[PDB]
């Protein structure tokens, strides 16, 4: 209804414009406030979450205004489905717990309280909602995100399906709240030298930031198993094999900086061409791969696919110039937040540029089931 | 109905307004050039768009026929949702501008190329030359516009009084913009504009007024009715009277010519005749109200296509004071009667001031539906 479009774009722009002031206040505070690195990483994966829902809200909104059978595509019961504003409303109460432990923490209104035991707290009662066997909130799409998730981490053990892909690669986008958490643990552990978790990279680390492609890997290894097909298949596996070559070569350059072993400049050279290759390896794959534009048999359409869904073309070239930018940001930041890389400037680049991937992820996502619904370009369906 | 995409983009435009406006709020109070004289009429012309699309929601709401009366096309209508989606956008661009010039993020970038790079996109906005941001309708405000400003030359429509009319009740906007003049020419004596007043301000005060004399002498000339006509030429002359006066006393004070008192009578005798002859007219004639014929309706019209009657009434008191009240801004606003405190009157009033013509637009309309008021139609 044209009421329900006028609450969408409303809840769109009240969240955009909460998300802009909320990263431009985090960039101000870095490089002019010092012991607010912790926080701001602490926050950070929250943050992301909240805004990947209501990206994901927003998606669901447009397939489902477009005509794209997303349901279809994930398989899920026609019968019952979560509207995009179920969505909106998820990823608006966890804004809402968000926000307060945040304005709780800083204001510190209670000394029995300690300030840092809030967002552990928020995190704590955000698993507890994922895992809670009340019917309290949505238990049908719960569940099913709750099989869905333990399918995709026994990646080689479970065959792999559209959902499962999908949902690794949402998790290769959002490897940011995992490096996020993992630096929190680190912190509490430490912490709780003082910038000893951030200020020498170790390979955990590394393990931490390889974790989703790593799962994206072993599922692409298992489906060739399957179907036999190099091509579709071990053509993938290289290109997230790319992210391991890179992460592991950029732990190198940053050790052999720290320590002068004369390896140092190898190591840069080594983890330059790596990121150029692997920036190119999922530009390419997304632009054609998983979009399927720039097919040859579009006639009317330049440079996207015969069939398109969606009215305009523009959305179609936009997207294709900001994927291109994103997938270069999201390559340098995914090198910076597994190994040292830059002390100080560091910090705010990855802080930019995650929202930055997750409404890129967003935008894969929206062209992603759009391809798959008019053809079955990941296979998963008969 | 009105695109799904365009309800989209209002409501994406008012979420953004609304938190644009939230965190305007929250700089001013945790926070060379009087910022609220230069953004007030931006605000007011935003305002004024908002309004004017709620009254077009209402004329269709209630049935009035206002394409007919604008000579509208009827195939193709700026419907109230593209108004809100304006109005939205260029909310949003003002408090960007007001919220940078709060916080002057960029240090080369002078503050003040702030409010007149945003006021340089509305311009350009209402003279883009390509065929986007509804240009047809752009073009016929436009035409409107220039038709208006020649008011003796082109004969006078419904449309051309009704945007006289606005540009009466928008004349703060024309005010501030003087001001801004003045302030560039002579700032760069502190504050020497705001401390006196010239002929010159009572010319532009009464720019809008002399537009509609112009307008209603041409109608008579053309129709040679002289009753409605020269009643209106009247009653356009009373505000020429008042503020030529008002800018006598002002002067007076400056110079102590010793007959100051006779010229403040004159002007508070003047405004008194200026208020009455604006309310009678406009509840007598322009909303049609009070007619003899209403038997089951008390002060109003025979009638009504409104669903309630407490419209018509609340609608009558509010006029009644606002009417009142923006003459009492005129006055403040184009002579010094109140130097200390007149520019936050007149800001004060302004908002009031739009919104009375806009419930006056809505009842305008809705008796020019009912009955051939303006004469403007065979
Ligand atoms: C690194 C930290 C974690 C990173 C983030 C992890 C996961 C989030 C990613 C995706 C969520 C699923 C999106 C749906 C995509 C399919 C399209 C669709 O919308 O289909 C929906 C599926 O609904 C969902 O799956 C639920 C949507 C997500 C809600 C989030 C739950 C709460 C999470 C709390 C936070 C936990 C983390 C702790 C904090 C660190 C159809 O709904 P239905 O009810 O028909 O479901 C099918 C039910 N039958 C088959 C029985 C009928
Ligand atoms: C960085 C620039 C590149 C961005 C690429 C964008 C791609 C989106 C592509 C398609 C959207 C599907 C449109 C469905 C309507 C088509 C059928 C039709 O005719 O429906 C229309 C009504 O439709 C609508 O009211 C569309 C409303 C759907 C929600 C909008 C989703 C698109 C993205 C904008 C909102 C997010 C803002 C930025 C987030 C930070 C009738
Ligand atoms: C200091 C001066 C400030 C500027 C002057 C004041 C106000 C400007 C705005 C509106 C006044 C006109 C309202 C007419 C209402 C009639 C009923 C109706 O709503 O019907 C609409 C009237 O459409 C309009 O006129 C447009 C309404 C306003 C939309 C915004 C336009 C841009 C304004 C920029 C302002 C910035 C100025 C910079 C500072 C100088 C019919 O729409 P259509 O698309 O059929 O148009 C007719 C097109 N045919 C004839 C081909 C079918
Ligand atoms: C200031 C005090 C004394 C009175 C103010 C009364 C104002 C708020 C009254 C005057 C006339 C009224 C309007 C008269 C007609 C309509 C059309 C209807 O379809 C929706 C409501 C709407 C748009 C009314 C809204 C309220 C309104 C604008």
């Amino acid at each position: 209804p044209a009421w329900t479009t006028f609450r969408v774009g409303l809840f769109c722009g009240i969240f955009i414009v909460l998300n802009i002031t909320l990263v431009l206040a985090a960039v101000f505070k870095l490089e002019t406030d010092r012991s607010i690195w912790p926080l701001i990483r602490i926050y950070r994966g929250g943050f992301l979450l909240i805004e990947f829902l209501f990206l994901l809200g927003i998606n669901t909104y447009g397939w489902r205004q477009a005509g794209v059978n997303h349901v279809l595509i994930f398989e899920l019961n026609p019968r019952s489905n979560l509207s995009h504003q179920h969505l909106f409303e998820i990823a608006g109460f966890l804004g809402i717990l968000w926000c307060l432990s945040l304005l709780a923490c800083f204001f510190a209104p209670i000394s029995v309280i300690p300030t840092y035991v809030y967002p552990l707290a928020l995190y704590g009662f955000m698993v507890f909602f994922l895992i809670n066997p009340t019917k309290t909130f949505y238990y049908k799409s719960r569940f099913w995100l709750l099989k869905l998730l333990f399918r995709v981490f026994t990646a080689p053990f479970h065959k792999v399906g559209f959902a499962d892909f999908w949902l690794a690669d949402q998790l290769n986008s959002l490897s940011v709240i995992l490096m996020d958490l993992e630096y929190m643990i680190c912190f509490y552990s430490l912490e709780l030298e003082s910038g000893i978790c951030h200020k020498y990279t170790y390979g955990v680390r590394a393990i931490v930031q390889c974790i989703p492609a790593w799962l994206r890997f072993i599922q692409c290894l298992r489906r060739y198993r399957d179907t036999k097909r190099a091509f579709p298949h071990l053509v993938n596996a290289g290109k997230y094999s790319t992210t391991f070559f890179m992460v592991t070569f950029a732990a190198l350059y940053s050790t052999h900086k720290e320590r002068g072993h004369s390896d140092t400049m190898v190591f840069f050279y080594l983890w330059i061409v790596f990121y150029i290759i692997s920036s190119c390896y999922t530009l390419i794959w997304d632009l054609k791969m998983d979009w399927g534009l720039f097919d040859k048999n579009a006639g009317e359409n330049t440079f996207l696919r015969e069939e398109i869904v969606y009215p305009q073309k523009a959305y179609y070239y936009c997207a294709i110039i900001e994927d291109v930018i994103l997938r270069f940001a999201w390559t340098i930041q995914i090198s910076i937040t597994s190994t040292t890389l830059l002390p100080h400037s560091g910090d705010i680049i990855a802080t930019v540029f995650a929202p930055l991937e997750v409404f890129r992820r967003f935008v894969w996502n929206f062209f992603r089931l759009e391809n798959e619904h008019l053809n079955n370009c990941g296979e998963f369906r008969a």
